């Protein structure tokens, strides 16, 4: 409809996770997040519902994709409506939390959703190169987007409807990086142990370059920190056991973390055989698994989202190195938002290829 | 201006050669020379038109003026062979001749156009998105034409036969590990003249092809000389400058790997690594942390190497940890078959680049 077009025509604005916090930590007004955000939100929408007719049809028409389209529409006519109410009114401020509550409830099932339609759209249809590679940029534009969406509302949903005081929403000012690390290795091991009768131990060091004898923290989003080492894990760990599959025991994962000056980084290595450099590329390929393969090209977006990044470099024949980076500080954490614009739709022989 | 033969040849593709043909044809002189005399000018032709593009200040240095007037030279010289009938003993032989003649022309090359680089240095070349592009095809079309004069020079020639092992400048049973602890070596040598002192090398190695054998594959050992020397060097300096506050020097840790497809060579030092951000710039031409001035300034070290790499259809990656240390790694195809020539080709893809 009308809003779809109009709001689309904003381009998205990111924000510092200082920013996130400074607002919500001390001051946290909730007249101001509101206003903020029953604008910034349709924009966001808007803007990925725009970029999503521009594709394939028989993509575009999957009851997956329309399901998607027709939540995200829904949404964003819900939060529009807000528009018309003052910041000052209180049925307002407290509307406007059960409005995102039911938003957040809404696109609870989008990721797995708009996943089937591009299975089914793959496996129904021949894909040519080009449409092949418009959909790994689509899908990390597709899901950018929701990451960021979810992380506004939540902020606001969290810091005033509530979650652990110790945070600031989603946000943890102080995260023990190397804690969430043991904790996303147990998750993994639990479900190792749970299905192979066996699971690597980890060897953990770490090195604090700033205070040589600090513990490691940084402002955070333990939640997303969480949920990239446990996929890299289970990757580490499943390949481990596999490729030694001839074996008594199974070598550790092995995990260094470092703080530096600028990034903090979290390189996590495994003796699982490798894959050929040949493969790599297709890891972080959205449909590429050997349980679906949204792991690592996921977990990467997760790590990009401020502005970090996640690599993976393997010696095949002998094991892979995982690679995290994140931002040290928090004035640098800025989100990486997709949008829509002359420069995104022009993207949807130099050398000599063999 | 551009002379008609160069405007002519310029309209090819070069063809590009595997190791493994390039194995066989020092296994006929007729043949070589037929494909030579073709190919060669083809391939300076069309570095020549890219030259033609290039910013033109830089264009008008002496020291580009030269090459350029050289690269001329030499395709006249080859085109002067393509009356000649491949089976006149005094062509084939006048034909090596030039071949020498071309190979001493263009010694000095690399240097010479570096110097250019120099003198251009009213900008600023680092940043210069399009000067890297053509520094990378320019280099990359002198590697391959270097290689394939030998090529014909060290197997027909009556003077220069190389290596009595090698087929011209190829090792088809290459020792991997003997050329890293060459390289080692000599990298031990300029690090000892720089600051009294270097590392040592910790050495591993795992073949998973052919488990316990000692690892070889098809390879040009004086190429990987060069990209293991140049690492090794950066790995040394890193490693002694970050460490001069402590009583002794942490290893190099080097793990040479031959898998199914790749030879893979991790060079990890703990010389304090360098923020994510900088990465991308090491591989600039001319990047340096270090003065200009040797071991380090000229900023040549990485761009290079990772050419060589990938020349055949290898690779060179960093990764560091900042505030710890740097891996850097590299990946060679360990088919002969696989290892197929990289090469610019001058065509409308290559000039909507620029
Ligand atoms: N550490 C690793 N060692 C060997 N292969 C790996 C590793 N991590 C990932 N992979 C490979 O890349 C693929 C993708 O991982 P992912 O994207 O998480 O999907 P899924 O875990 O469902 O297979 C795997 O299917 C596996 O074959
Ligand atoms: N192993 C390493 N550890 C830390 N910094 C490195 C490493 N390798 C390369 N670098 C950095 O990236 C830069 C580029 O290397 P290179 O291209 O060889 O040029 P140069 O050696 O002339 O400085 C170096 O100047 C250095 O600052
Ligand atoms: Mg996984
Ligand atoms: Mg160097």
């Amino acid at each position: 409809p009308r809003e779809v077009e109009h709001f689309s025509r904003y381009s998205p604005s990111p924000l510092s996770m200082k920013q996130l916090l400074d607002f919500g930590s001390e001051n946290a007004c909730e007249r101001t997040s509101f206003a903020f955000l029953r604008q910034e939100l349709p924009v966001r929408l808007a803007n990925i519902l725009k970029e999503i007719d521009i594709l394939p049809t028989q993509l575009v028409n999957t009851s997956s994709v329309q399901l998607v389209k027709s939540w995200y529409i829904q949404s964003l006519m819900d939060l529009v409506e807000f528009h018309e109410k003052s910041p000052d009114d209180q049925k307002a401020l407290s509307d406007f939390v059960d409005t995102l509550i039911k938003v957040r409830n809404r696109h609870h099932n989008v990721v797995p959703t708009m996943a089937q339609g591009i299975i089914e759209y793959k496996d129904a249809c021949t894909v040519d190169p080009v449409t092949n590679q418009n959909l790994q940029y689509f899908l990390d534009r597709f899901y950018m987007n929701r990451i960021s969406t979810r992380m506004l509302m939540n902020q606001h949903i969290l810091i005033f409807s509530t979650g652990n005081p110790s945070h600031i929403g989603s946000i943890d000012p102080n995260c023990d990086v190397v804690a969430v690390v043991q904790d996303a290795f147990e998750c993994s091991r639990m479900l190792c142990d749970q299905y192979y009768l066996s699971s690597p131990e980890l060897k953990l060091t770490q090195v604090n370059g700033k205070f040589p004898d600090q513990p490691i923290h940084i402002v955070y989003v333990p939640s997303h920190l969480h949920h990239m080492l446990f996929e890299l894990f289970k990757n580490a760990m499943r390949a481990t056991v596999e490729h030694q599959e001839n074996q008594p025991s199974l070598t550790p994962i092995e995990v260094i973390v470092v703080l530096g000056k600028e990034d903090l980084t979290i390189k996590i290595s495994d003796r699982g055989g490798g894959v050929p450099l040949r493969i790599i590329d297709r890891l972080f390929s959205y449909t590429y698994s050997t349980g679906f393969g949204y792991g690592l090209p996921i977990s990467r977006l997760y790590a990009k989202y401020f502005q970090g990044d996640l690599n993976l470099y393997s010696l095949s024949g002998y094991g892979t190195d995982a690679i995290i980076y994140l931002k040290a500080l928090s004035s640098e954490s800025i989100e990486k938002l997709p949008v829509f614009n002359k420069s995104a739709f022009k993207h949807y022989d130099d050398w000599c290829i063999p």
